[PDB]
């Protein structure tokens, strides 16, 4: 009706899905999608992990402004989103609702019609100023077209149960949904659009049949229960998992891999133990850029730069000299800054000197540091670490109700907040903070129970810490320097077998040597040749 | 007249069970039993592992030893230390082949079963009518010159009396015989006559034995009923089938393990532990990765003994000494002789292993009490006479058996294997079989795959990937500083390949820890120790 161009200010919960098939640019593709789902729709307030199941560089400088103000203001809750998960009282739908049974038979048909005839998933939740799914779909297919590669779909829209059959509308009607939401200053797009929306389906039809979706939704909205679906998202997912194992004898989680992004590239969760080189500037900036290189060639994937004589005077020129002498000359080290200072990180990010924030307070010193993790086109990854106190009070701040789980819950909550504020889940790393307000037997216990982080990207730092020495039994300070490095290599081995994603180390060459040998031992050609060869010997 | 004393010189196969409760003295007690077996009864041609075993009373639910050794009477039968490579009588025993009739009356199966089953319930009642301490069990096969089971039991009881519970020795089988003799009364001068047939006798030991031999069962009443018995026999004679038994030993042992899981949710394995012996004491198989510190001696003895002490303090449990212009003997013996003196100027003592294939060198070390273990890289194929030096009258010595092909010059060429992992394992098994046939206790034998010895780098890698193949065996490996380590790395030259090899070795130390390798042989004792300490701490979940 005319109710579509209703000017009354409204807010809706817009759960989406963002697809691609290109492996090499899935990050550069889907983050570009998000920036425009953030520009032209509302606010991203949830993301799932990324899963496996040059034109764009120029476009971003010339974009059509939105008729809505962009808000980098941090929030700590969302009332509308909280209403959505519970499915309480919200406004009546703009477009006509088919009932529970009417939707079910219409769902079965569109499946069977297409049944007769790697995928890179990432779901979102958008706090949206859009009025209705079809108004959103018009903006979506317009976004799709400006990206020239991508399939953005609507998965829910509040608790709405809408199926709309035949849809075609005029070349000015489409423009009169684009005028409502976007400044328009070119027309080739509308031509492809007109019949590229044939239908509307809320919820999406594939939702409970495709695995790539029930896996993304399990991350974001596990307890959510639509009137359409037979159970909660968790329970439909956990049935699909045991169903594939029982019926077809397939571990489905084996081919559908969780991804985390450090900088530019895909990274498969639990599939590598990256070395992170410690560069501690505490002074001659020549010697330090020399050391960065020494560490790259020794095998470090990441360099963790930290100066905590001003902090920015210790870190920024050292990073500046690095960036000059690098271009002096796909092997480029990822750079993380060990700072809690907003001004230092801002300067580093605005001069493109860093890729990761390593925040040892888990962004609780200055929550506003979260803002800086996203420019107009770039996102940045973050290490969130657990601690209590400072270096002077730490050692005494040691009582926990439940050590392992309090720290885990702490970090999960911290993530939840970053996520609510549109930091993409797959860019958040967990760090238990070994030796930071932990006794030695407590640091060990955290390692004992490291499996607790099997679903998450894990960054840890054991190197040279006092707890290593506590493990050892019985020139005085020189022997203990040797034992500390060697004791560290034990923890690298442990980390390797526990599939820890990143380890933060001083002794890069030694750790690389250890990881190389362990990797070789695991590099088995024929996975069932041990039993084959066993059987051959028994038949003499 | 007794045809039990008949002068007809016979060769019988006997299977014995040995038991003690003394944890600390288990090795000394059981090996003393082994000597007296070897001395008074025949030739030891098989042994099981040593086991720490849970007591099975209910089925269906100090210094004098050494002084005794100085004061033994001569056997009337000779000791022959010559190497054997086969034994016919034993092959006949295992097959159940044609053997002379029993001098003692045999019962049939149904009678045996009735009588054996009877004895069990009686004993079962007396025990429920009634005790914590573990048993230390071992089985042995003796090619015996004793005429019959009853005469054998008489001699066994003499052995048990000489030793002065401390020791129990049972006969499990004697040839293919089935025997159940109730109410045995042997006259005290019959006992004397039997003992005097086999031993040059030189007081109320004989009087004590009169009421000690109450009955005779062959097979032993508890053969099928005690886990600890079947556990030991599974090691020696897994496919043996006595007429009175439902199946082979392996099947019987296996059924028992499975029945314990189904009918009881017991893992019968967890509390019945396999033991190996490096020198003196019990080690539990797979419970500790021991460090073996390398000393290459190849005008140096003082600096070498210094290094010995550096290694002990750095945490080595074992020192492996090797000297392979100047002779091997001259390199190693002074160093060992000096170590022994310095140590005597002061159970914190390291075990001493000598890396040698030379009879002459080993003979001198053993004579002068300088070593505990033979590390033989040829797996005693170079001079099998060296096996004779592993047994004294009272001492047994442990031995590392290593796989190699050729010599250091032809070695890197002899590299073709049909089934690498299993060829090597079978080779080591056969070498163990020969030593075991020749009287070396199974629990003193250590397996070593010989990394880098006639293996291309990938082959040394494949061997480590497949180390699980030795989960049943005492395992010794030496990876330290070998070329195959560097073959793993993705990229001064003098002190950088050096660093990487040391650092790569520590990765294998880690892998070895998780694979529960029993002994690792390393150059870098302190570095290796720090790894193992840390990995041990992470594992200590204890409260
Ligand atoms: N094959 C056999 N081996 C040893 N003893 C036997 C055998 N058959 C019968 N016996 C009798 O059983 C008696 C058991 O005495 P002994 O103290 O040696 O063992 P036990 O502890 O009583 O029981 P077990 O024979 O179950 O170990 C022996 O003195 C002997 O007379
Ligand atoms: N993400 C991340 N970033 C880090 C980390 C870390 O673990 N994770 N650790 C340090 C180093 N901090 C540290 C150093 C020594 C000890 S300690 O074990 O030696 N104990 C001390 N207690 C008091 C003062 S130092 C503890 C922590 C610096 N930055
Ligand atoms: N039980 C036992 N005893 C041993 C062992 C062993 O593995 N097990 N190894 C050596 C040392 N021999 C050896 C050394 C090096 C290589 S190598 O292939 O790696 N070559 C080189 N090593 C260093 C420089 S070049 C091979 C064998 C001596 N004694
Ligand atoms: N495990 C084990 N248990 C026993 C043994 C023995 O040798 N081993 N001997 C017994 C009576 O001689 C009673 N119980
Ligand atoms: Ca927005
Ligand atoms: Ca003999
Ligand atoms: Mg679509
Ligand atoms: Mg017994
Ligand atoms: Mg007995």
């Amino acid at each position: 009706q005319e109710l579509i161009l209703s000017e009354e200010n409204k807010t809706n919960i817009a759960v989406l899905n963002l697809g691609t098939n290109d492996r090499r640019n899935a990050v550069l593709i889907l983050e570009t999608a998000l920036h425009l789902v953030e520009k032209y729709l509302g606010k991203i307030i949830n993301t799932s992990y990324l899963y496996e199941t040059n034109y764009i560089n120029e476009l971003m400088q010339n974009l059509e402004e939105s008729k809505y103000e962009e808000n980098k203001e941090l929030i700590d809750k969302c009332e509308e989103y909280e209403t959505f998960l519970k499915n309480g009282k919200v406004d009546n739908s703009i477009l006509k609702e088919v009932n529970v049974e009417n939707y079910l038979l219409e769902c079965n048909n569109i499946i069977v019609k297409n049944d007769e005839i790697y995928f890179y998933n990432l779901t979102v939740v958008v706090k949206t100023f859009v009025n209705d799914p079809l108004s959103m779909l018009v903006v979506i297919k317009y976004i799709e077209e400006l990206m020239k590669i991508i399939d953005i779909d609507i998965l829910f829209f509040n608790d709405f149960t809408i199926f709309m059959k035949n849809i075609k509308l005029e070349k000015n009607m489409i423009y009169k949904i684009l005028s409502k939401y976007i400044h328009l200053e070119p027309q080739e797009i509308i031509n492809n659009m007109v019949d590229n929306i044939e239908f509307l389906s809320i919820p999406h039809v594939y939702t409970t049949h495709r695995y790539s979706i029930l896996l993304c939704l399990n991350d974001m909205i596990p307890e959510y229960k639509h009137n359409v679906l037979n159970n909660t998202i968790r329970c439909l997912y956990n049935k699909y998992v045991s169903r594939m194992k029982e019926q077809y004898n397939i571990n489905i989680k084996e081919n559908n891999k969780r991804i985390y992004v450090l900088k530019d590239r895909i990274s498969y969760l639990k599939e590598k133990t990256n070395i992170v080189g410690i560069l501690n500037v505490n002074v001659e900036p020549k010697r330090a850029v020399q050391r960065m290189f020494e560490m790259i060639n020794e095998g470090a994937s990441v360099i963790d730069i930290g100066g905590e004589i001003s902090e920015r005077d210790l870190v920024v020129p050292v990073l500046q000299l690095f960036q000059k002498e690098w271009n002096d000359i796909d092997a480029k080290p990822i750079i993380s800054i060990d700072t809690i200072n907003y001004n230092v990180f801002k300067e580093c990010v605005d001069n493109d000197l860093v890729d990761i924030l390593n925040d040892i307070s888990a962004c609780t010193n200055n929550p506003e540091i979260i803002k800086l993790l996203k420019k107009k086109n770039k996102f940045y990854s973050v290490v969130l670490m657990h601690k209590r106190g400072n270096p002077h009070t730490m050692d005494k701040l040691t009582n926990y109700d439940n050590l392992v789980y309090d720290i885990k819950n702490y970090l999960e909550q911290r993530l939840n907040f970053l996520v609510l504020n549109g930091i993409p889940r797959y860019r958040i790393l967990f760090d238990i903070g070994l030796g930071f307000a932990k006794k030695h037997d407590q640091s060990i216990k955290l390692l004992q129970n490291i499996h607790v982080y099997d679903e998450y990207p894990l960054f840890i730092g054991y190197s040279r810490k006092r707890f290593i020495a506590h493990c050892m039994n019985d020139d005085k300070d020189q022997l203990l320097y040797q034992k500390n490095i060697c004791g560290g290599l034990a923890i690298a081995s442990y980390s390797y077998y526990k599939k820890v994603d990143l380890i933060r180390v001083h002794d890069v060459l030694e750790t690389k040597s250890v990881l190389d040998v362990l990797t070789k031992i695991d590099q088995v050609k024929d996975p069932n040749s041990s039993s084959v060869d066993k059987l051959a010997a028994a038949l003499e």
